[PDB]
């Protein structure tokens, strides 16, 4: 536990320690192997984003017992290339990301599983499951989206969702010119055990060549014998998951809806508008399962496996809401996050084998300023759980969509070899921590 | 080392780490006492700040040997206390930040070692004093800045500077009506052994009280033992400091000139304005002292002491230049506090029971955005080392002044106790942390 101690207007009640850390901290390392891995990406998540939702729903002395409990922590960088220059780009996408902690080298902004010059290379995920481990990989995504398309898919366009987009756009991957598929029919053919998230609609395409020709992506996924849910009844319902029988869930037919419902950020808003009150998303129907019921039953039916598994998790959606300059659903995303890693942290500590981390892709727009803050961009208003107000600001995007941001930012992690996240490092670094933590080749 | 291994085009060129961390982290692990503690922050520097700077002076796969070489870790929440209600105020000044890690408890913004009640606190400078130890204080800004003040200064508001401006701001403090007097006053009463920086405009008034009434504080100075300075070549030539001969360094009228010269950041900057390269400040004569030199001095002398010695060290021009949206400013503070930390850190290593710590008062404006970024606020492109163009936004205020942001920010630490770092933790904590290393009382 991190909370402040006590009165934190008195001396020593805004402490999160209570006494000297290196005896529990040397207990913390450990390298014998990882038997299991659960990374736990927050898409968007920088220092700015994790404070802001704390600041509003535990209060700035509390603590995500979640996102906040892991104890070995660092700074990662995640510049991306410019494809023709080969020189750093200092501001990554989703998938250029994605695509250096998932196979350990940089690329350019927009590719997936695929270097600067288009080479493909192996995602952790795939090495994993050669080794016969299982495999994981979760999202509030449309399964599409480039973060979770990151671990089975490698293509030249994050846009190629499927038969259609990949033949305008990723021409060198589309499957009737020889290539590999699009990102959807890539992630069939790679057969994690457990696949969950949004992104029905592009299973509505039909093959424009293959062994599954003119059947919808969907009909081929039941053809090669597949076990379809898509609400929480059926999903909880399914009592195993693997090579036989992969688990494909399908949620919602793009994003998966938001946790909460608050108005968008505007022009002058902390001093024209109220301060705002987030409210649980009226629209967000209860069948629909959460991030952490998903995570509940992935962990559930992979953790069978004796030799170990590999599993991704990720809150799609705090970025998009950042993008949206929309706190409330940004905030919301982020304590969906931290409910799912507190199950990733209940099942590690009592497996005791099992590296768990937590991190971003990349920073974003949304600050934490002062209430009397005039900016030119968006800003709002907002009534915390220590009953002050905390105004946010998206203030780099005359556009309509606020931007990511270039900045470094936390990671952490608990379990078997959590040691290697800590201190400055790379998103590549992350890919290599996995595959030794794992033993992987 | 933590630059990039090789290639950043290839696999596992762009990584940071040679091998697995976690013996090399268990011998990072000391819990035996600190003989000296060095603490260097760098005003206004959050993760943005430092990433900007690297990304420019040592690009984006590059290390700051100084800065970016601390092995321990984590992040810290540095919300003040609204004055009235005693809730959080997300987004603190310079004061109560300062406030906060030197006396370990929370306050208002704009106070100075002071509670929300006004009541005083001690100071981890005067608990090391009074333990027998050597203390400096050192900085770029003028002494009576925030940031040194609050080791030597008890004061309902920071802007209380000299006997003027306390008798109008703090009657409570002012000599003449009974207080401890202003803080120029305050820090003379202090007598750290090493005190070095600008402010040497508010040492011309003339004291309304007391001993020394009538003088001038500059010749309350003299007539109190302490040896003043004025450029590097007098710096340079002291041979000692101590509680007979106290060291004081005024170096300039106001805060001392920055390093590096550039344009001030624009609306549409980065698309109406070319690209802009950093070059060496015309302003800033020779015979002025760097941060690294002004330190150097002080770890010389305050190591003669067998007992041990206390230094804080302020880059605080970072934050001054984030302000004023000037970006070759900021990143110039940020190379100059990168040379200060060498220093600390190569003394460190050697003498090996010192414990060096290296952050910020709280975040700030600046961010890394795209090239092509079109954003409300000011922004600049910039070449880099890499040869590439990174653009930074200042995107918060329509005011001359760009403002603070509460994200928390890095902590990272070398030497005994520096364990209790890692983690999440307040910036209060720290107080507490560099108490127990000291063993102090
Ligand atoms: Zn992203
Ligand atoms: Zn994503
Ligand atoms: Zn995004
Ligand atoms: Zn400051
Ligand atoms: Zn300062
Ligand atoms: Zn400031």
């Amino acid at each position: 536990n991190r909370a402040a101690q006590g009165d934190i207007t008195a001396p020593g009640g805004a402490r999160r320690l209570t006494g000297d850390q290196t005896a529990a901290l040397r207990d913390s390392l450990s390298d014998k192997p990882a038997k299991n891995i659960i990374l736990l990406i927050g898409d968007g998540m920088g220092d700015s984003e994790i404070t802001a939702a704390r600041n509003y729903a535990e209060g700035a002395g509390g603590f995500f017992k979640g996102i906040d409990a892991l104890p070995l922590t660092g700074q990662y960088t995640h510049y991306a290339l410019n494809k023709k220059t080969g020189k750093p780009d200092y501001v990554t996408d989703s998938a250029a990301s994605a695509t250096a902690w998932s196979t350990g080298v940089k690329t350019y902004n927009g590719a997936l599983g695929v270097d600067i010059h288009e080479k493909d290379h192996p995602t952790i995920l795939e090495m994993a499951k050669a080794a016969g481990l299982a495999t994981g990989n979760v999202s509030t995504a449309e399964l599409q989206d480039a973060t979770p398309a990151a671990l089975v898919a490698h293509v030249t366009s994050r846009k190629c969702y499927g038969p259609s987009a990949t033949s305008e756009k990723c021409p060198g991957n589309a499957l009737e010119k020889g290539g590999k598929g699009s990102i959807t029919e890539q992630l069939l053919n790679a057969r994690a055990d457990v696949t969950l998230g949004g992104g029905a609609k592009t299973f509505a395409e039909t093959a424009t060549a293959g062994e599954w020709q003119g059947k919808t992506l969907r009909e081929q996924a039941q053809a090669r014998g597949y076990q379809l849910v898509s609400d929480a009844a059926s999903l909880n319902s399914v009592t195993e998951a693997n090579q036989q029988k992969p688990l494909l869930g399908l949620f919602a037919d793009g994003n998966m809806p938001v946790r909460w419902l608050g108005p968008k950020a505007t022009y002058h808003g902390n001093i024209d508008k109220p301060a705002v009150t987030c409210t649980p998303n009226p629209q967000r129907n209860d069948s629909v399962p959460t991030l952490a019921q998903m995570t509940d039953k992935a962990i559930e039916l992979l953790s069978k496996n004796e030799k170990g598994f590999f599993l991704q998790v990720e809150g799609a959606s705090i970025d998009k809401q950042d993008h949206a300059a929309n706190p409330c659903g940004q905030i919301g995303e982020t304590v969906d996050l931290d409910e799912a890693v507190q199950r990733a942290l209940e099942f590690a500590k009592k497996e005791g084998n099992t590296l768990v981390i937590v991190t971003a892709d990349h920073a974003h727009a949304s600050q934490i300023v002062a209430p009397d803050t005039k900016a030119p961009g968006l800003t709002q208003a907002l009534n915390t759980k220590d009953g002050a107000v905390m105004v946010m600001s998206y203030g780099n995007s005359e556009e309509d969509s606020q931007e990511h941001t270039g900045s470094q930012l936390r990671i952490a992690a608990y379990g078997p070899h959590a040691a290697n996240v800590v201190g400055l490092t790379d998103q590549t670094d992350l890919f290599y921590t996995m595959k030794a933590a794992l033993g992987l080749k």
